């Protein structure tokens, strides 16, 4: 329901694979989704992370018939699954230091958008459709979406795709800047595999300390930011991957990257 | 009178600018009536929305001249007492209505006219819409939450750039900076704005309140509160009567039918 | 030699990058320079403008590779020791200037040449100005604040692609996703950027540094923080010459002199 592989290359692949369903995230999913990410995550060979799906729709969120025998059963206790299953599943995204890209087709709301903004790189198919979806059925956010979403394309166009709940397409996406390429409809995990092999030849100690470092200094008083820095750069100075770098340089040379 | 208040049968409360003759410029009179507007309408448990729109041609100059060089002949060292008097409350009153807020924007929409609108959550622009700071041009800085707002819309560098070069900007240049949602003919930004709230009106309040708070409260927070702030906030929307609407109109495939609760 | 520094008739001061056979790289003595100028500048009580440009086709190519390349065979383990001793200093520097910095921006803009001009407040760009991060094209991240102020400038999606792809983009890119505010013909930014710099200096210099300590404070503070410091710095430029000179002049339809407080 979820597949997971990891190449020669080092590049983890997490596919969802419920296509009949339109990726709807029911237990089976969410639990093989959590599972998929913590072994990314864990696994020292990895250099990059793709994440795609099968069909047409990348992700429409939550199975709406698991959460109507939930409400049936117990509506007091019908979002047990946010606590259960989405914040581990975001967290371990979250916790995931190689680069992460995404190749999103078709339809990515609720959840569904969630997962993706949760990824460094984001790859749109033409036709793909992202939207909040949580107003429309009497809820707010989850999946980060609240934090996600504004941090992405601002608080002003989060807030109007929250209130009036309509799905922007995919050169207003780009636009707007949620995701950073738009490419023909079927061709969004061909060039996801691309840039996540291109990212997992790089220097990969180099972008998990980037990474951190935008993450952490997104609104860090300067002092912080500085001292941050020259400690990343006092790391990677010493890195086997920034002597090969320069070394390559200096003979007119490509360079081989390989992690340290 | 100069600031006009009401509620509809839709939960929709307009408050209304009604100062033409001077560009809607803010005086005691404006500042105070404004105040009770805000609070009016954050206070009533039957607003589902909220729509600020302004008479005349132009949408708010800010400040009112004539009653500023009163202040500041009588006793230069404490001409802006109004700041914390009366655009401090203000500003928190708009602040704290829960439900959306829609604003409609014709003409001149400078100083704390401009402060006014960015605390909206949805703003409309007529077609000749004019957006600047103001406060620089006359040797102050900024007040009316303008010097957080504008930069959280248009970004630190485009908000440092109207600050300090004074320049105005146009309707499409707002819409492109992320300043308004959108822009229409000039005279309509009140009808569309009104039909916006209508729309807002009949959708999930209880919904569109927790939302708006957890994009307040987790635009900056660690992903740990981040997620327990949404995994609550889902709850108690969950045991909302609105949500179990939703599903079983979802079940349907209607759209649902909403009462706020 | 290395940077020139001089203060002028108006209180501009003038910071060159002055190294154009090796298009600016920064080695100790162009480091140790702009960190003397960067200080004098923010010292000066006279400076009421600050003009950062460059000699030659380009602005800042970033770190002098020879002098990395022989501190990275000396010792790798503190190669990398001149970002805390030299870099660190200047962004610092840059920041602690209270009045508007200007930057003109010619051709290559990378690595500490980027940070050093996303430091500044107003960004002018030649056409064939072209700016990218460099640090992970050689296995390093970031620094010179650069993770910060390039992601507050063009959002998070845009600096992460630069960062991670190496993405090089050029002027009219720049301009539109708001890393610079202008762009001109090649060889007119410098020109430009001094016109700028020369109106701001003649403008209400204490409006202009309570405004931008203003807009850094309140970027991320709780709205009744963000209320507090704006009318306390309201009443502060209340009170100064410059608002009052402002107030007659406008009444009298007559242009203001402002001499900075």
């Amino acid at each position: 329901a979820v597949a997971y592989s990891v190449n020669h290359a080092g590049v983890a692949a997490i596919v969802l694979d419920r296509p009949e369903a339109s990726n709807a995230l029911d237990r089976t999913m969410k639990t093989e989704l959590l599972q998929a990410l913590l072994a990314a995550g864990g696994d020292p060979a990895v250099r990059a992370v793709v994440m795609s799906a099968a069909g047409k729709n990348f992700c429409v969120g939550q199975d709406l018939a698991e959460h109507v025998e939930a409400l049936r059963d117990d509506p007091a206790h019908a979002m047990d699954t946010v606590r259960e299953h989405y914040n581990p599943v975001l967290e371990a995204l979250d916790a995931i230091k190689v680069p992460v890209v995404v190749a999103i087709n078709g339809a990515c709301v609720g959840a569904g958008l969630g997962l993706a903004l949760g990824a460094d790189i984001r790859i749109a198919g033409q036709r793909a459709k992202f939207g909040t979806a949580f107003t429309g059925i009497g809820l707010a956010a989850d999946s980060a979406l609240s934090a996600s979403l504004p941090r992405l394309i601002g608080a002003s166009r989060a807030t109007a795709m929250f209130l009036l709940g309509d799905t922007i397409d995919a050169p207003t996406a780009h636009t707007w800047g949620l995701v950073h390429e738009v490419v023909d409809e079927g061709s969004p995990a061909d060039v996801a595999n691309s840039v996540a092999g291109r990212l997992a030849g790089g220097p990969t100690a180099a972008f998990s300390e980037v990474k951190e470092l935008l993450r952490r200094n997104a609104v860090a008083p300067l002092g912080d930011v500085l001292e941050r820095e020259a400690s990343a750069q006092q790391r990677l100075g010493a890195s086997r991957d920034h002597s090969a770098a320069v070394e390559a340089f200096l003979a007119k040379d490509k360079p081989v990257f390989v992690g340290r």
